[PDB]
């Protein structure tokens, strides 16, 4: 089985849940984490489709060394969320690789966006590798299937 | 209006129609083309969402010079379809750019695939930029939204 041990680390209070509209495949109360992993589909590829982790003194710098995709997420709206890049360098520090990523911005149903989409998009244009999403279903597969896309290219 | 004058050129008898499950937004008899264009949504971006063209002595090498995305398609199954690369160089010859592309393979509902997905995937791994799809709805937005993705990066 062609598999893919990815992960996402993330900013303080936004969403386990994008993939919750997906492994288990619904929208769920319950705060997450510990490192709640689980394995589980076919663009024609044979994969085992995510290891969730909290919204880290040691431990973050432990369980992360066995990842091939930390395309973090934040709410595309929250004012310490892309701002929390702040989670990019340390993945580039753990697996000393200047790495399998994408800018996912959560939540554009609830109105307020300080983070104008096209604002974190210039952040994408230095990086080269963005997204907007919500479990309560579109676009979430999209992006982690997009994940599936650059790591074959890796 | 941030727009995107893309296009797709293509192999001999496969599908106008991926986007037909989309502009007009359904699955349609009717052979295509002439250069049947039409303009027409929001990952949070403001675009004008495709110029169809036939399944070319001059003319192909005419209307193509005003394109920013020819992520051709073929059926991921048909034995003169990725084989028809054969449509890659001439886009790299028109806009002398060694360019905004992706390997889209159509049709994996009807069984037979000679083109094993993971076969044209090594074709993707030289290229760096694949897909599998069907109008009769999933994945087609996916990929041309994926189109929307690399050309901001361009
Ligand atoms: N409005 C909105 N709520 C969402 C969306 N996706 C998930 N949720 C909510 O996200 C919340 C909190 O985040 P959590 O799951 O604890 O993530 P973490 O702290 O970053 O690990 C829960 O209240 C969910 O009900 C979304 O797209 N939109
Ligand atoms: N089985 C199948 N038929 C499709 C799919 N998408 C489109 N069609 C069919 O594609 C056919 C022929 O292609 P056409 O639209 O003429 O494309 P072009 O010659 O390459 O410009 C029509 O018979 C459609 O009904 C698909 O995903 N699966």
């Amino acid at each position: 089985m062609t598999e893919y041990k990815l992960v996402v680390v993330g900013a303080p209070g936004v969403g386990s849940a994008l993939t919750i509209q997906l492994i288990q495949n619904h929208f769920v109360e319950y705060d997450p984490t510990i490192e709640d992993s689980y394995r589980k589909v076919v663009d024609g590829e044979t994969c085992l489709l995510i290891l969730d982790t909290a919204g880290y003194s040691a431990m973050r710098d432990q369980y992360m060394r066995t990842g091939e995709g930390f395309l973090c997420v934040f709410a595309i709206n929250n004012t310490k969320s892309f701002e929390d890049h702040q989670y990019r360098e340390q993945i580039k520090r753990v697996k000393d690789s200047d790495v399998p990523m994408v800018l996912v911005g959560n939540k554009c149903d609830l109105a307020a966006r300080t983070v104008e989409s096209r604002q974190a998009q210039d952040l994408a244009r230095s990086y080269g590798i963005y997204i907007e999403t919500s479990a309560k279903r579109q676009g979430v597969e999209d992006a982690f299937y997009t994940l599936v896309r650059e790591i074959r290219q890796h």
